[PDB]
């Protein structure tokens, strides 16, 4: 790196020393070092970069946002100093942009990336990063405009390609997006080996019915992005038994299964009564996972918090679940009624965590046409009986019956999580 300017050049013995007290883990000595040099050598750009770098790490150690803000201003100050090395300038502002992104000053970071591109119009790597600035604030139109400029000069930049495909996919151009995602990943370009882009590729493919997408999930696994080709949840705890379908006995939560099966008509009636007397408390489910049809849910507990307004509506049922904190205390689950109507298709998808099991109590199940697949096994519900699967495995759902299907969904902690784990995990 061209990081010693003439202005700064002639202090290297002193400059280098500050670098040693930092590199030795004595940033406190090191921070205070450079500061004097700012006093002593005020215009040195390298004297001001190091300052920022000291307090940047000083912020890492103290884990302090406020301190880090200090460093962000100081990285900037480098850029004001006159007669600065280009290599050094780039370094300080790139880091500023990133530390700003870290703290969530997304538009502030975008503003810095805008500068960096004015100052290095032939650095396509910075144009790439600018595109990310735009995505991070929601301006996909300008992000699209950026990757098109890159790709017009750099036809084969895979970073630009995978982001370009993301963007297309996000504008509902699913099929156009797939070759971009494939080519950008295949390039192995830096930044393309990202779990996010296998996810969107395989999704897109699944949504255009191309079978080749499991190949890509399987690769994401062998790259470490997915627990397996089927188990693709993000927030995971290692060493939890991973199987798609479970039985009551296998989970140990047999008392819960029994309360549910045995009082099932009561659970049904209180949901059926909400459909009648307050249809509005069923909200539509994920429009993103709903290919077509009518699919709605009525939540009682979300992430171990009882919706108090909802237990007024189905009171005995809430009373029943109070006896079972493996579910009501599942900070990584919900407890909800779910109604699917004819002509509904739920795209393949997985849940966010392997730290819960999903139980489904059948309440109103048409005698034909409702099925659910989890990994390679497809099954159907029975009124009054309970299914259990690990919704961190890809699952998919169809409603091709002639009347409505109502179920009751009940998340439990994954049975192998210990008490201290259940207490400590964030939701
Ligand atoms: O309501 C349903 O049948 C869909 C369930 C589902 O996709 C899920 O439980 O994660």
């Amino acid at each position: 790196p061209k990081l010693l300017n003439k202005f700064d050049k002639t202090i290297k013995a002193e400059l280098d020393a500050a670098e040693k007290l930092r590199k030795r883990g004595k940033i406190e000595e090191a921070v205070n070092a450079f500061k004097e040099l700012v006093r002593k050598y005020p215009q040195s750009p390298r004297a001001r970069y190091g300052k920022a770098q000291c307090e940047d790490d000083l912020a890492e150690k103290r884990r302090s946002n406020e301190v880090l803000r200090g460093a962000i201003e100081t990285y900037q100050e480098v850029a004001s100093l006159p007669d600065v090395p280009a290599d050094l300038l780039k370094l300080s502002l790139k880091r500023r942009s990133d530390r700003q992104q870290f703290l969530g000053h997304m538009r502030g970071s975008l503003l810095t990336l805008q500068r960096l591109v004015q100052l290095f119009p032939n650095d396509t790597s910075l144009k790439n990063d600018l595109g990310v600035g735009y995505l991070l604030i929601g301006d996909n139109d300008n992000a699209k405009k950026v990757y098109e400029e890159v790709l017009s000069v750099t036809p084969n930049d895979g970073f630009a390609k995978v982001h370009y495909g993301f963007i297309l996919k996000a504008q509902n151009k699913i099929a156009e997006s797939i070759p971009y995602l494939k080519e950008g990943i295949e390039s192995g370009d830096p930044g393309t080996d990202d779990g996010r882009f296998y996810f969107h590729l395989g999704d897109a493919m699944q949504r255009v019915g191309n079978k080749e997408a499991y190949k890509w999930y399987e690769l994401g696994h062998k790259r470490g992005h997915f627990a397996s080709v089927w188990q693709r949840s993000l927030y995971n705890v290692n060493g939890l038994k991973a199987q798609p379908w479970w039985t009551p006995k296998e989970t140990g939560y047999t008392e819960l299964v029994k309360s549910l099966e045995r009082n099932w008509k009561l659970i049904r009636d209180e949901g059926l009564a909400v459909m009648d007397k307050a249809k509005g408390l069923f909200l539509p489910e994920d429009e993103n996972l709903r290919e077509k049809g009518d699919w709605s849910q009525f939540t009682l507990w979300q992430q171990g918090r009882r919706n108090e307004n909802a237990c007024k509506g189905a009171p005995k049922t809430c009373t029943l679940l109070e006896k079972f904190p493996e579910t009501t205390g599942c900070r990584r689950g919900q407890i909800k009624y779910s109604i699917m109507h004819p002509g509904t298709h739920v795209w393949p998808h997985t849940g966010p965590t392997n730290c819960r099991l999903r139980m489904h109590l059948g309440l109103v199940i048409p005698k034909e046409g409702c099925k659910i697949r989890c990994a390679n096994e497809t099954k159907t519900w029975e009124e009054g009986k309970v299914l259990i699967f690990d919704d961190s495995f890809e699952h998919e759902v169809w409603q091709d019956a002639s009347s409505f299907r109502l179920i009751f969904i009940v998340d439990v902690w994954h049975p192998e999580l210990t008490p201290q784990q259940r207490r400590s995990l964030p939701a």
